[PDB]
């Protein structure tokens, strides 16, 4: 584990894809992550974005989320793609770094090569109040920590997605306003042009990110045509789809097809697969979520919760970590124990027990009926 | 029973959820109450709102109620969410409290520290007509019941839902007017802005309440996308859904799914379940509804009506309380008896007997046919 747990084979395949992307040998190609749910597909796609760069746009959606009352399928996909396409701007900031020589209430700084007196404002004096070398950024303040020049320059790369720029140009309770969440079509075409001229001027760079679409089988034929068209664009992001369906109907038609994907799009897919998490992987993941939530848990508790993860889902086992720690705090305990796990397991149902919620009452009802 | 009866396990689970809400560990999470109908699900959700505060907005809808001739699905949900989001305003009222020293027809009040003469209007004199210490609110009147100052200040917190404000800004027979029941989209965005500036000024506070959606399986995929988006908002209420369906189709698609809910939304659900009411719980509830309706009922009558509640539904047994008391009043009786229960049970059908209404006539018809 160097960022995530398990899924060694899938990660290995993902690595080969990353080398295709860097070598440019993935033009007009997308990825499909087959496998059952809860096998770390999102982690795979997310880690691929990071592998391309520290600030690579990553967007994760679900197939069902393009059918909404707030947007059209076209608008939903457009936003999904514009969140995954980054614009990289270089900010050039001036930074005065030097050794403090004197303060007068004028600031005299020096490097090993020069010395200068800088006028001091009221905000600077106070800021300064809160003979050793430091840093000062212009139109800003101090950062107490030099040779060469006193005023040097530091670069600050900024990465912003096309969608982020859409919002800046075009929010509180906006969801509950009743009006759609569309972006004006004439605003995007203004931003598409502003970003086009900046790129021609060399002031901006386009960084195609990673768009992850889970439950891709929920898309209909119209939406797949959109995706297929996007893979032919030169600025498109790395498309990654996922589904646990084998063969199924193509929504919008009466035709079966592998994963419910039309052939024109299947033809350009690199298919990978994830397997279910082993007993070791499951406990490893559980341990990592406990540290993140600052939850101390007994070893007998890890064993039980791990078993629950294998018998139900890793998503469900993680829910119980938050619940068990509260049950632990109520009894003034210091670490989650097996009893805490048993209680929350009885209080909160997993998807399988929830779909058969009476079977537990029928058993009890019959068990008492025999008395 | 400290507010409601039975459902100890479900209430226990609900309590653990309340601690998550208060600790903030429920971001992007909703609740699903599985179980059969008539098991106090609404009471659970309602009690959770009260547990958050005395004036926490609570809204209860049914899945089928978003499909109407008066609103669109978007409008129906928007109102449902805006009824569940509260705006808390602090009114600062001046209250003169002091000991009456003299009346002149001028009112002289005093505390243990000061004394003052207040001019008296005609309304005040009359109001006063209807040497001991009392209270007076300015621009109002008297409340006959002190040290410190004479004019003190009392705070009156006011809680109003976003929807209540929508109506104030935007009624008799409005339902039968033929025109839709929409709120102008430009009016909400004006109220969203007025509430936004008040909050920035510290004059208003947003109180996310509790939205309860029963029969959630009636929602279609478009509506579930809306809910999933709302759980990502920071001002959203605590969403609570319910259904007695196990696995069923996702309306708008041809795919089965647990409770007819898409996975993107299932993934973020804490599932609880309610069991059927026991014989003891059922009689307890019946006793409480009698006191509320001011109905005296014999113990042999409670036993019979309780049995009816177990064999049909608690909703139906409660209907018979109103009917039986009228049958009781007709015969000039003082308390409902078994006979009163037997009569109304024969006069008013439960859902099961109503769906087989001829079987009672066929039995009688055949019974006479044999004579
Ligand atoms: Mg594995
Ligand atoms: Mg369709
Ligand atoms: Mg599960
Ligand atoms: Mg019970
Ligand atoms: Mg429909
Ligand atoms: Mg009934």
């Amino acid at each position: 584990s160097q960022g995530m747990v398990g899924q060694l084979a899938a990660r290995r395949a993902a690595g080969v894809v990353l080398e295709m992307i860097r070598e440019g040998k993935i033009a007009g190609r997308a990825v499909l992550i087959a496998g059952q749910p809860g096998t770390g597909k999102t982690a795979i796609a997310m880690g691929m974005a990071q592998a391309l760069g520290p600030d690579t746009p990553f967007t994760a959606i679900a197939g069902s989320e393009i059918f909404s009352l707030e947007m059209s399928k076209t608008e939903a996909l457009t936003q999904a793609f514009r969140r995954s396409i980054g614009v990289r701007i270089k900010e050039e900031t001036e930074i005065i770094e030097g050794e403090v020589v004197e303060i007068q209430i004028k600031l005299t700084l020096k490097t090993t090569e020069m010395e200068t007196i800088y006028d001091l404002g009221t905000k600077m004096i106070e800021s300064l109040t809160k003979q050793a070398g430091d840093v000062i950024t212009i139109d800003k303040a101090t950062g107490k920590i030099p040779d060469g020049e006193l005023q040097k320059r530091k670069e600050v790369v900024h990465t912003v997605s096309l969608h982020e720029i859409d919002v800046i140009n075009s929010g509180f309770l906006a969801l509950f306003s009743g009006d759609t969440g569309e972006i004006k079509s004439e605003v995007r075409e203004q931003i598409n042009a502003k970003v086009a001229e900046w790129r021609e001027e060399g002031k901006a760079e386009i960084i195609p990110g990673v768009l992850f679409i889970d439950e891709v089988h929920m898309l209909d034929i119209e939406s797949f045509s959109f995706l297929n068209r996007a893979l032919e664009s030169d600025m498109a992001p790395v498309l990654i789809m996922a589904t646990n369906r084998g063969i199924t109907r193509i929504r919008g038609t009466s035709y079966q097809s592998p994963h419910g994907i039309p052939i024109d799009l299947l033809d350009r897919l690199l298919i990978v697969s994830t397997t279910p998490y082993s007993e070791k992987d499951t406990k490893q993941i559980l341990r990592i979520r406990c540290e993140e939530e600052d939850v101390e848990m007994s070893e007998d508790a890890y064993t039980v919760l791990t078993r629950i993860g294998l018998e139900t889902s890793l998503r469900y086992a993680i829910q119980l970590i938050t619940a068990a720690s509260l049950v632990c705090r109520k009894r003034k305990g210091t670490e989650v124990q097996v009893d805490d796990i048993k209680r929350v397991y009885s209080l909160f149902l997993d998807e399988s027990r929830s779909t058969q919620y009476m079977k537990e009452y029928q058993d009890a009802f019959l068990f008492n009926e025999l008395k």
